[PDB]
């Protein structure tokens, strides 16, 4: 369709260099985020009109939800490095605020037990370098953005979506602008 | 020693008096608000612990929403008016903050009459001078304390809750440390 900065999108003032493609910030605290994930599908809706070789980057962020915000970071580097994140997404959303059966870290563990992940892995895997690694480049891309809260998406480290200014009387629509937005974006 | 002025708890440079008893305010576009009300359930495990004859009042505010703000402190006055505050608090909090459908006063109404209260029960109140006089009651609670942050909870008209002072690591145990503050000064 018809794309405006400061309209679909805005442009930041500095660019960050060796950003993922396509980088996505959330929270399992975050209300909206849910709804992103589980009604709207809106990642889905973004990689099905992605060009060729352009990927998705997910990361989440410190900021909500204390200290367990903290330890959800982890959790979720810890779903990336096992590569079960399409497994653990939605248990630890309802969890944190539907079911609220994750009220620590060791909830946390359970869930992904329950996913069919052995716990002498999951011990393995939250004190591994890899781990830490990926909770450091998580939280360096939000420094890097200025992240004030999300969901949030950027791409090409250059732009930010702004669905505040999309079209969201119809709920569709809004989904098809909102991945068009992206596509647009990622070949500019 | 264990509870300190400036630690789990700040006095009020001018007492109010004739304040109620614990005073909580909120905002639906306040998103800690969401935090306390959905997920922690802060005033629900507070009213648990409370003594006997000690009333908590819950008053909602205008300085956050702009328009749509001061038409949710109305809609408030209509649902302790009516006594459905337990029927809507829910279903408003998650249509501002997790799906944004409520965008104007029709959307609000829509929320009351999904909820079960009558359209024509729902307008009356709406347009009614006990529904002014409680919005008016809810505005003046917030000039005597010089409210300009929410969530906020007073105690006697003379202490503010500071969760600040707390450890958010495990969910249960800040909330039961709120609760446990709350009674201590309510019988101080």
């Amino acid at each position: 369709a018809q794309y405006e900065d400061g309209k679909q999108y805005t442009t930041l003032e500095k660019p960050v260099a060796g950003a993922p493609q396509v980088l996505e910030f959330f929270s399992f605290f975050c209300p909206h985020c849910y709804q992103f994930e589980e009604v709207l599908h809106i990642s889905d809706n973004v990689k099905k009109k992605l060009p060729e070789g352009v990927k998705m980057t997910k990361y989440h962020v410190n900021f909500m939800g204390g200290d367990l915000g903290k330890d959800l970071t982890q959790a979720w580097a810890v779903a990336m490095a096992l590569g079960v994140e399409d497994k653990v997404t939605v248990p630890l959303f309802e969890g944190v605020q539907k079911t609220q059966t994750i009220r620590s870290a060791s909830d946390i563990r359970d869930v992904f037990i329950n996913a069919g992940i052995k716990g002498e892995e999951y011990d393995a895997a939250w004190n591994s370098f890899v781990v830490k690694s990926l909770v450091a480049q998580q939280e360096k891309a939000a420094a890097d953005v200025q992240l004030r809260g999300v969901p949030a998406m950027f791409v090409n480290g250059k732009y930010q979506l702004n669905p505040q200014g999309m079209d969201t009387s119809n709920m569709d629509v809004f989904v098809q602008q909102y991945a068009d937005t992206v596509k647009y974006l990622s070949e500019k």
